[PDB]
């Protein structure tokens, strides 16, 4: 095996191998399972980015080092590289040759140990071994996913029973903590840097709540080495060489694919004049937006609960007062998803199972669920349901079921994390007498689980025309972006106003008058060229005509 | 040996490496990864040519000139040439033999980077880069794309937990256009002739429409390459080294053989009489041929959002009409491609899946989905989507997030480009309900509105975001005749091609309009009903005696609204 495998023994006595810390429970059972006459084979289960290599390094580490039992004693760990061993055969007695030739360099030191990492890609091959590691001569080291095991394994008993499952698990944050600390030593050698304990536990709580491609032992080490390698990038500017939790926090944003700084302590300038920035989109039902931000800096205070989402908000009131408009503008400053729904097209029995997935045997089981789903792939955004008095009642069992415990479970068995998104639902039902109406619609059940309801009241005329001014300004800078000024008299404002605005419809024809009336007549004079660079649009209402006239 | 391992530093101090123009944040981002103890193999994924090799160069010129941190401020760069090494031993022990000599010699150069181009190729003799892998003292840069990197390295676990992909992306218009003034001089004084900056402009802003085989800062600089070839060759007497946009536009109409008028010289002149050009050849329909024109107009004027498509536009109304035939006009008279799809296909979730590309569902999920692909080949063309009602309602959810964003993203790490992508849907529900009988004794009693069973059959969350909705109308009687006296030439082109002569009636035109007209399907039976009531006697009569090489038949009708055969 000199050119197969590599004496990971003559690699922990020279370097690259770091300490295993906290794996005490993992490392005793290895050992107590390598003691045993036949069958001693150690199968380590866990998943990717968990640690299972450094089990084996920490095992030879502690085979060099001496602190294991004399009967481990003298015991040679080879790691194999498949790439000699499968590629390059290409005919149909090379694989076996070199395997056998393999099998014998390891006969010739009856002590040696074979370490297998990723033990699922040689097996589907694997009859060769079972009669050898059976009970004859050798023992294997195996890790595997907790997946690829009950795939490949649990299949062929005679190779389940012939293997020793090791359930190794991710360890726990106090946990990370201790082996990033005892892991730190190295980095700090490497970058010259120096980490505190408070930067140190803040990247390892960042990266649970923010990173969830990977798992917590092996994401936290990367991201301590990626602050590390920018405080070493950082010297551009002559800075010093201490690593903070502000590096930390610019990484995890970096590598979250989340807005920089959007994670600790930039939201406390944003939560600062949140309410504000929101009234400057948003115009009316102010004190909806005062109570929605007093609950968003609660949740955002760590005073909120773990087992239940950020917030579950009932929007109460007429249709175009801006709930979807405050919701869309809570999503962009926080920086975080967006995710919308219309429960109109859940209000039948069968179309429940859209959301979370059918049962396995049935028709869009593959399809998995939409809500789930979503919710896997943001897992901070705000959840936005439209029309909920719609819903069918399945849809109001399983939102109750989140808004109580925070987390659904897809067709496929994974989880659904809602403690990191704020519920928010909207209605067209809408004082006291739209309270008595939400007590009948919604059942008490649902109403004791929200987090608050917030009622919007109805748009006033200066709050139209304020609301028609923004989409004057708006077309003015799109306009500027062009470079065609614009005027418009307060006439036509007026207008505007009173035509595109409905009591029963809100400012939802806004955008359709500004449209056809605006956009149209400016578009023909811009493209046909008759408006061209430096132009100065008019708009000018007769009576006479109730039209918007115009200019150069 | 030297001849195996060149350290571009070298070529950089010598001038023979210009600065890398752009593209400083993945400086930054190689350099932290670089950077790190573990995990400290950059690896650049991306379109192939986009400056990969480019950014390489940049780099370890910038360890020249010491933009770097001081830990990599002295540290050389090596290029890995794999053809010098690989070739002239034909002998595998020999190819071995030369690989642990390369190993044994770079370890020498240990304190080294070695850029490996397209590492995807020589990972899949791959067990020349696991020396490396398992020494780990040394850093790689490498080069892949989507597809590869896909297909090697995220199932391995030994290659993932080493390399860090950096998605470069083609610059913008500017940022080419830069690039292309940077790679200018030399090229000029290669070419022997001068290109103006509102040349290479208006070459950028024609490739960005040309081009349908490699994204931007691979082709524009070909376009210059070959517009100096030819300014340079194409007089023998002249030398014509002022290169403007005409020049350019004539190599473009050159290589692609789309003639120049047709696409460079006209900007805005077909745009602003598109309507009339549709109706000269859309007989009938006028009104929603304007919609369409104006529609179309608002958008390109650019007062709006730049991420949304260029139109959206549901064509309802009876089928046989022509929406097809208006779709195809406007494909041609754009000069864009017609990417269309019968959605009919698509009313099973396991086949949008295909559509969209899921990697479940389909084999060859490597390559994306349908639609996906077919935008990047073109992403200005049209999109054409027929019986859009049949299709399943994640197709909605798929159109709907399209007229939302204007972007599509794929399972392979790719993303679609709409906002120069025109959409069209068309269907005929509600059509059937204008031919409902009622039942009273009139039981006319409706001019029926099918917008009520359109609303009803597409969910508002989606025709909420319908740029506009053209309604097609039935075929005028001029229509019907102009389109039955188009199958009538063609019958003739036909016959005189076999050598027989046809002349018809106008009342027989007539009726054969009035009775192959449904109102159902428009005009589509009219092919079928011509046949059976032409074609079948005039080939009874070829085949049996009466008219066998020449001849000539005539047609006319009798006061029992029947067609009448003449023979010879
Ligand atoms: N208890 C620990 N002590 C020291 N390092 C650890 C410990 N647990 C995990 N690590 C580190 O986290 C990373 C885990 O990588 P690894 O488990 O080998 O990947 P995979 O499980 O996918 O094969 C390694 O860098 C490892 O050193
Ligand atoms: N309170 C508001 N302030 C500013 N604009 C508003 C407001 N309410 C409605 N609009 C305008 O109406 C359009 C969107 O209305 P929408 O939020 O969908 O109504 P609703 O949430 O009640 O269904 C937008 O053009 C928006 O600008
Ligand atoms: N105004 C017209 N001008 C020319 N041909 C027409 C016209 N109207 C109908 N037709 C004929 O009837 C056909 C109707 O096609 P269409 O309604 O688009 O169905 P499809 O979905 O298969 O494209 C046209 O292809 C054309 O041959």
């Amino acid at each position: 095996m000199e050119n197969f495998t590599t004496n990971l023994n003559q690699l922990a006595r020279v370097g690259g191998i770091d300490p295993l810390i906290g794996r005490e429970k993992e490392l005793e059972r290895a050992i107590q399972v390598l003691c045993r006459r036949r069958k001693n084979n150690p199968l380590l289960v866990g998943e990717s980015g968990v640690g299972k290599t450094a089990i084996a390094e920490g095992l030879a580490w502690r085979i060099v080092q001496g602190d294991v039992p004399e009967v481990m004693a003298d015991c040679t760990i080879y790691s194999l590289d498949i790439g000699s061993l499968l590629a390059g055969t290409k005919y149909r007695g090379d694989f076996e040759k070199r395997f056998k030739a393999l099998l014998k360099q390891l006969e010739q030191d009856t002590n040696s140990i074979l370490f297998i990492d990723e033990i699922h890609t040689i097996i589907g091959a694997a009859n060769l071994i079972k009669p050898l590691l059976s009970s004859g001569k050798i023992r294997v080291i195996g890790s595997t996913t907790y997946q690829e095991f009950s795939n490949i394994f649990e299949k062929d008993r005679a190779l389940a029973r012939r293997f020793q499952k090791i359930d190794i698990t991710e360890p726990s944050i106090e946990e990370t903590v201790q082996i990033i600390n005892g892991l730190k030593p190295k980095y700090e050698a490497h970058h010259d840097v120096r980490y505190t304990a408070k930067a140190v536990r803040a990247a390892v709580e960042l990266a649970v709540k923010y990173i969830n491609d990977r798992h917590l032992p092996d994401k936290a080490i990367d991201v301590i080495d990626e602050a590390g390698a920018r405080a070493r990038l950082m010297p551009v500017s002559k800075r010093k060489k201490t690593v903070n939790v502000a590096d930390i926090e610019s990484v995890v944003a970096r590598i979250a694919r989340i807005p920089e700084k959007s994670v600790s302590q930039s939201d406390r300038d944003t939560l600062k004049n949140l309410g504000d920035r929101l009234k400057m989109l948003v115009f009316g039902q102010d004190k909806a937006i005062e109570a929605l931000t007093e609950a968003i800096k609660m949740a955002r205070a760590g005073l909120g609960h773990e087992h239940k989402p950020v917030g579950s908000f009932l929007f109460a009131g007429p249709t175009g007062v801006g709930k979807t408009e405050v919701t869309v503008q809570l999503s962009k400053a926080l920086g975080i998803e967006l995710l919308r729904f219309d429960m109109s097209e859940y209000m039948e029995r069968h179309t429940v199972s859209r959301l979370i997935g059918a049962p396995p045997g049935y028709v869009g089981f593959d399809q998995g669920g939409l809500l789930t789903d979503a919710v896997i792939k943001h897992p901070h955004a705000v959840l936005l349901l439209d029309e909920i008095e719609k819903a069918h009642p399945d849809v109001f069992n399983i939102l109750l079921q989140v808004m109580d415990n925070g987390t659904l479970t897809d067709n496929n068995g994974r989880k659904a994390d809602f403690r990191n998104v704020v519920l928010v639902m909207t209605t067209n039902a809408g004082s006291t007498d739209a309270m008595e109406e939400i007590k009948k619609i919604f059942t008490p059940e649902f109403r004791n689980r929200l987090d608050n309801i917030i009622w919007f009241d109805h748009l006033s005329t200066d709050v139209i025309h304020q609301v028609v001014d923004k989409f004057i300004v708006e077309l003015q800078v799109q306009l500027d972006q062009k470079g065609v000024s614009l005027e418009v008299s307060q006439e036509a404002r007026n207008w505007l106003a009173e035509k595109g605005y409905d009591r029963a419809m809100g400012a939802r024809p806004m955008a359709r008058v500004i449209q056809d009336n605006l956009k149209k007549p400016l578009a023909n004079e811009l493209l046909f060229g008759s408006l061209v660079d430096g132009g100065q649009v008019t708009v000018a209402l007769d009576k006479e005509k109730n039209e918007l006239t115009y200019g150069f």
